[PDB]
């Protein structure tokens, strides 16, 4: 509980009438650390203080479940999932996330 | 984490996070969100859905609900083809 | 519960912009929640075991419906959205006392 | 009681909610464990209890009736979803319940 | 627990549901230990157990099937999402 919070991992698919380009991570830079420690690529967003927020991290590896095994090792559990569709000329992309919880 | 009730939390994107805003009874928005909370509107109503928040960190918004004692409990989005609104309803029981 | 069951809340947005509350169940739990704020004119004088997804709220705040909901004891336990210079959606959060 | 998963499908139409069929998913004989004779098998007879169908459906029009009759046999909504189809235009949903 | 983790089935979509494939993404141990048999690994052979896959895919066709076994392995549904345009909706699931 002195270090609850949430972090938020994202993700952009695309689909033609699953493939993984980038894990993206948004939360507090403190506890995205905690959780995912040196597979966390800061360079979209370099040298932020603990106490600060970013919507810019991402990961250093490009499976989701993989992502998803970390929270769980670290006790965030998943609590919310959107995604939204477009349709292009065919090809259809999708940005899903999923919001994750630790009490 | 005393008085029950619903905190909605919304924002429209295309993340670049425009605009947080904020739907609920208005006592229990002040009482999470303190002055973070510009309420821009002019008496005030019971229940608003025109409060906002200063910072932009979607994520700060939920671990300050966090803090109160409010818990995620859905969220859902929509978009349409021309950007997308998203939606995360929290609860404290 | 004896008294348990399903209420589901909807509204119809366009792009928070909300026209009518919808409420959807057992005639009688929608009664118990909402009480005099609930209008039936659309489905007047139902018994209380029967089904309606006709009831409406007199009331246009969300997060108002879903306060009264919680006071009965209802909780939220799912929500979808239908989406389509505006575009309408219709948006439903499904709570269940049980 | 045994464990298990229903799929609740609701083919709607855009206030109110179009009135339409209601079909049910999963192992036959937890389907008809929840509904009886609400259960409409006449586009899958005859199957034996502990095979799968997803072309079951209610005798009833309203969802809530149908999530009340899953709460009464110990079923819990676990997730949701919808697909919008523009076209008035229709949207199907679905209720996922599990009973543990 | 030391065998917890998460597994996603997804499937394509487009009487009404009709589904043709079921897709299991997840650690590769944890999908053989939940589906065994059932499991088809050919579009992603060889794989230690250590390691995650986004290929596997399952021979029957029914959604609660597959849901059913995952509920036998002690996996918990604990989030949802779906696309479309067709349709491509995902089931998250979680072993504590």
């Amino acid at each position: 509980s002195r270090r609850s919070g949430y972090i938020t991992i994202g993700y952009r698919g695309s689909y033609t009438i699953r493939r993984v380009a980038r894990i993206t991570v948004c939360g507090k830079t403190s506890l995205a650390k905690e959780v995912f420690g040196d597979t966390l690529n800061e360079s979209r967003d370099p040298d932020r203080p603990p106490e600060r927020y970013t919507s810019r991290y991402y990961l250093k590896f490009n499976f989701l479940e993989q992502a998803f095994d970390k929270l769980s090792e670290s006790g965030f559990h998943m609590v919310a999932c959107s995604s939204t569709g477009t349709c292009a000329f065919k090809i259809w992309t999708s940005y899903t996330e999923y919001v994750f919880c630790r009490e």
